């Protein structure tokens, strides 16, 4: 509310918060020097970071050099000194638990209860210097010390770095705005001198993004992220998954789908981090429990079982080396190893035994690592559609796509969006298209009771069953695991990997079978998934280029058979003599397989017609096949592939440099930034980091509505909307505040 | 200097020294420099022509091993396929060689109910290996040239 | 030849309009420019 | 790394690199936050000298 801003401004709130903060620094003094007083301390900082949410707000919608800005720096100015206080009070603090953890401390210390003395707290912490004597001082007395004098410093450094972190952080996100939005007040350079270090400490957590203002001028907002999130978002399959979506997007990636897409990457991230974290290490419920374990277990370990899997196949096979067949026993012949040593049969034996459970140990894994994903992404669409595109309701699926015709079932399930978040689909729904295509038409759709949804709202209705196996059986949906399964059988790894077991349920009964786990290396290693699709990319071109071949020859055959057909005996006694082109087939399968592989072409392998009045067509016939056959089509394989080649590495090529020169958010120039120094670089870390939009959107997840700013209500409900205009395309803080800015 | 050293012992040793032109010549080191851009590729590329050479040789023992006696004297027969190792070997050495493939190597099995299944498995040994995998080779070296 | 032939053409084709040759940045600016500017400004369907 | 570890001690290190001073000002940057005398004994330098 601008009017609301504005009084406020004019208002005499600054005194009171000069006053609060004089009184909020001393009171931290006082405080700190006695433990009992901690929760008081506590509520302190609580409502110093009510007020930095009051002065944040106001804050809200200022423009660079803004005067309430302006004000709120001429009256942090005149409250400095509580200011200073404030700020060494939180870096004391902070340094003294860095110094605690710090071997030098350690060294001093000399006590096997880990305690410090007075005197040698103050003789560490002077070696240390970055501490002044009053410091010190003013650190011991905080410090509750025995009769003995001995300190536990862990406990010490300890108890005030929980409290003091909202409040830090707050704290370094109004003077980081302030900063932007002034930048050029002197006095809060020395504050941000001061406070530098609580501004590195807390630099990793703070996430700036930009976003386009419901005032349709740019704004730039701060947000906390978890340790947690961070560090999840740092693990490598994220990364690869994003490097995949980012090649993607950027290749067959328009810019009006871009952005949708990303939400949908930050998505189905998130999904993907839930499920690291269940799967995350820290009677009948005991073995569940047991095997819970058991499942987490394989799932982390996934690709580990892989690479057993096809270390395991290298051995059998290498055994199966050894193999041999001969007539005789150790009319059938006996096929058996030829081994002095006699310890590899059981071993045989035991490896197919271990190569198998390992193949069925991957299954689970797959299935409880990424069904639940697949899942996740297609209930989420399906969802979408219904809000949005009301296609089962109107439009109707085109009836040529079976994932349409598939989704149809799990309309009914009660489960449906199981792994999706949203259980309300159903209701939005009925609440948007009812009025148009009928509500019972929509119930009957959803199989969903409308008595019971009137039911809920009005009372809460609690029928507790009891816990049983056959309960779970009776509640167990037979529809929507159908379609689950059928989902399950359409995916294409769950296929490879059942290939693998059955291969080796197969290699049990004949161990020959389980060489075909060796094609698995194609999988497993990256080159060789680029090698292959190098071939894949143009797959389609070589078959049509097998069939024109096959074209070829076959008129070719024609000729041989019309005329050439004499010239086609392949026996050289006269008696019994072999003529392959008295009949088409033979003649083509002959020309299709000696002449192909010859390298000079069927007339190597057919009589030289020397003395003949057809001498001159055969020798045309042959020439003219080696050329066309032989030369250009194998010719036209080898170019496919080479462009193969060409073509992923530009794409990769084009994919990064574009990514280097752009940014992914407004597209700009990389020189536009650049004018500035470090400019691209800066625009994409701290301005532009997409890391820091998808950490924004799980901190709104997270965070209460209620809390919700007036920017993150915005932001929220665009989000719920799924309307993308907020990001910003084609604009920057930088370009809207450039000639204010210089 | 080692290989001069043993070129004392015995002169042959010193033809190594013959390969220093590539350290001394730039455009030797350009030339080399194309393959080692691709060098773990084509490797890898050497690796799987080895997967598929051993499976082709799992189908020769099983099934079409008669037709690999390499001997025209029948006191005397030599059968390669008789075991995997050599079975092994005779393909990835005589077949890769090989323009047409083993088929070239092996006798015709015209008049065996066998005839069709061999002509398949000699034909894709001759596009897979003989034609591809080479393209593949050829392929890379040229895009390490661009 | 061929494949730089048709990758030329359709990147040509999403960067300038075909009616007035203007760079699809000078659009964007604005978000969705170019695709608006195409499909109602320049859409040479309309003219047709 | 593993082997540059070695070098630390040696009294000659920085013999090409021009300057010879850089044990005396990373010994004063890093001894006050891990100790003077273990800086000391890791660059094999003697205080007193
Ligand atoms: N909006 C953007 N967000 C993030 N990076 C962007 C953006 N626009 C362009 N970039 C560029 O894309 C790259 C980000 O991907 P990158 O491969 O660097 O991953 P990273 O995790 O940032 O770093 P690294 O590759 O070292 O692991 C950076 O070079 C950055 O300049
Ligand atoms: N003056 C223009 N008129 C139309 N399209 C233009 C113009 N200038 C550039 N374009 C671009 O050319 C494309 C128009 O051809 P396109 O292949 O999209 O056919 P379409 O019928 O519009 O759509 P679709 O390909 O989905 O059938 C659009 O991407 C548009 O951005
Ligand atoms: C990805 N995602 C969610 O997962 C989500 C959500 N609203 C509730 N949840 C479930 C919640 O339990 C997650 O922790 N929104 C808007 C969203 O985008
Ligand atoms: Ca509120
Ligand atoms: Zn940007
Ligand atoms: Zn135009």
């Amino acid at each position: 509310c601008t009017g609301n801003q504005q009084s406020l401004a004019h208002s005499r709130l600054w005194d009171a918060v000069v006053g609060f903060l004089h009184v909020f620094a001393h009171m931290m003094m006082k405080l700190a020097q006695d433990s009992s007083q901690i929760e008081l301390l506590k509520e302190l900082l609580d409502l110093q970071k009510d007020m930095v949410v009051m002065l944040l707000s106001l804050l809200e919608g200022n423009v660079v050099n803004g005067m309430i800005a302006r004000q709120m720096v001429d009256m942090l100015v005149e409250s400095s000194s509580n200011v200073e206080m404030i700020l060494k009070f939180f870096d004391m603090f902070l340094k003294l638990k860095d110094i605690v953890g710090s071997e030098a401390f350690q060294d001093y210390v000399t006590d096997p209860r880990g305690l410090i003395s007075k005197k040698d707290f103050q003789k560490a912490m002077d070696s240390q210097k970055q501490f002044t004597g009053p410091e010190i001082q003013f650190l011991l007395s905080c410090s509750e010390a025995d009769e003995n004098e001995m300190i536990n410093f862990e406990e010490f450094a300890n108890r005030f770095q929980e409290p003091a972190r909202d409040i830090g952080f707050n704290v370094a996100v109004l003077l980081t705005n302030l900063s932007e939005h002034v930048p050029h007040d002197p006095r809060l350079r020395n504050f941000l001198e001061l406070a530098e270090s609580i501004l590195e400490y807390f630099r990793p957590y703070l996430g700036r993004i930009e976003i386009m203002g419901a005032s349709r001028r740019i704004e730039r907002i701060y947000f906390e992220i978890s340790e947690t999130n961070r560090a999840q978002w740092e693990m490598p399959q994220v990364k690869e998954s994003k490097r995949q979506f980012i090649f993607d997007v950027v290749n067959e990636g328009g810019e009006a789908e871009k952005m949708e897409l990303f939400v949908s990457f930050c998505e189905d991230t998130i999904f993907e981090m839930q499920i690291a974290a269940q799967i995350s290490e820290p009677f009948w419920g005991e073995l569940e429990v047991q095997r819970v374990k058991f499942l987490n277990y394989l799932s982390r370990n996934f690709y580990t079982l892989r690479f057993l899997a096809l270390f395991l196949a290298f051995a059998i096979n290498f055994i199966l080396l050894f193999y041999k067949v001969s007539d005789s026993p150790p009319n059938m012949v006996y096929y058996f190893l030829e081994e002095s040593t006699g310890y590899m049969e059981p071993a045989l034996w035991c490896l197919s035994l271990l190569h198998t459970l390992v193949a069925f140990l991957c299954i689970i894994g797959y299935n409880c690592l990424k069904v639940p994903l697949v899942i996740f992404k297609r209930e989420k669409e399906l969802a979408r559609k219904l809000e949005f595109d009301g296609l089962y309701i109107t439009e109707q699926p085109g009836d040529d796509d079976v994932k349409g015709q598939w989704d149809r079932l799990v309309l009914n399930t009660p489960s449906f969006p199981s792994n999706y978040w949203d259980k309300f689909v159903k209701r939005k729904v009925l609440d948007k298209h009812g009025d148009i295509f009928g509500r019972e038409r929509i119930a009957e759709l959803l199989g969903m009771d409308l008595a019971s949804l009137e039911i809920t709202a009005h009372n809460e209705r609690k029928p507790d069953p009891p816990p049983g196996l056959l309960t779970w059986l009776m509640s167990i949906d037979v529809k929507y695991q159908i379609w689950k399964f059928g989902v399950i059988f359409t995916d294409n790894s769950f296929l490879y990997l059942g290939w693998y077991m059955v291969m080796s349920l197969l290699g049990h009964y004949n161990n020959f079978f389980f060489a075909a786990h060796l094609l698995d290396i194609a999988m497993g290693v990256k080159t060789l998934r680029t090698i292959l699709s190098s071939v894949t990319h143009n797959g389609k071109q070589l078959v049509m280029t097998v069939g024109l071949l096959a074209v070829v020859v076959y008129l070719y055959t024609v000729v041989a058979f019309n005329f050439f057909r004499k010239f086609y005996n392949k026996s050289e006694d006269e008696d019994e003599p072999d003529m392959k082109c008295d009949d088409m087939m033979t003649c083509y399968l002959f020309h299709m397989y000696v002449g192909v592989r010859a390298g000079g072409g069927i007339g190597d392998e057919i009589e030289d017609p020397a003395g003949d009045e057809y001498e001159l067509y055969r020798v045309v016939f042959d020439i003219t096949f080696f050329f066309f056959v032989i030369v250009i089509l194998l010719a036209i394989i080898q170019g496919l592939i080479i462009d193969a080649f060409g073509e992923l590495r530009d794409q990769q090529e084009q994919v990064k440099e574009d990514m280097e020169t752009k940014c992914f958010i407004c597209g700009i120039g990389s020189d536009y930034f650049d004018t500035t120094p470090h400019g691209f670089e800066t625009h994409t870390l701290e301005e532009h980091n997409l890391a820091n939009y998808m950490f924004f959107l799980m901190y709104l997840i997270n965070k209460d509505e209620t809390e919700h700013t007036g920017q993150e209500s915005y932001v929220w409900k665009m989000y719920q909307e799924r309307c993308w205009d907020f990001f910003p395309a084609g604009d920057c803080f930088r370009k809207q505040y450039e000639d204010q800015l210089s």
